[PDB]
């Protein structure tokens, strides 16, 4: 791993951390795994991608994570994972570009954590990408009102305030502080300490 560029979708360890590197081809993608909770990914006219580290299973962990996020266009910087019965895609965004993804999902409160506020909401996606295949789930989203790059996410604070609002969690699948973009081009180089 340390060091190795990687092109395609692939899923791991490296250095203590597990790492999930997706794209679904679109224009180049490059990811690299660095030494100890580190990952650079740099990209040109994308398509969807998500990279990023962390830990399978995720559990309620305070996650630190530290470096440089440089898009240009649509691109979020997430603690980003993913529950099980039920089936869940979960999203707390400490920053986004030029596209909030919030947009046509519906807020169900704020949460107060981290020196931050967070609007929540959920979405259903419809026959969509799943870890376990096509599948149709819920999002949910925490959204940080003010953005940053570095800090600490109380991950225990987003569940209950999802949980306050009605939202099931199913059992815990992966968990990366993760790069994502759509449509655009970029840097980041991000460190899960």
């Amino acid at each position: 791993g340390a060091g190795m560029e990687i092109t395609s979708s692939e899923t791991g360890t490296n250095n203590g951390y597990y790492y999930s590197f997706w794209t679904d081809g679109g224009g180049q993608v490059t990811y690299t795994n660095g030494p100890a909770g580190q990952y650079s990914v740099e990209w040109s006219n994308s398509g969807n991608f998500v990279a990023g580290k962390g830990w399978n299973p995720g559990s309620s962990q305070t996650i630190t994570y530290s470096g440089e996020w440089n898009p240009n266009g649509n691109s979020y910087l997430s603690v980003y994972g993913w529950t099980q019965n039920p089936l869940v895609e979960y999203y707390i965004v400490e920053s986004f570009s030029t596209y909030d993804p919030s947009t046509g999902a519906q807020e169900l409160g704020t949460v107060e954590t981290d020196d931050g506020t967070y609007k929540i909401y959920q979405t259903t996606r419809e026959n969509a990408p799943s870890i376990e295949g096509t599948a149709t789930f819920n999002q949910y989203w925490s959204v940080r009102t003010d953005h940053r790059v570095g800090g600490t996410v109380t991950t225990q604070n987003h569940f209950d305030a999802w949980k306050n609002a009605g939202l099931e969690m199913g059992t815990h699948n992966y968990m990366i502080v993760a790069t994502e973009g759509y449509q655009s081009s970029g840097s980041a180089s991000i460190t899960v300490q």
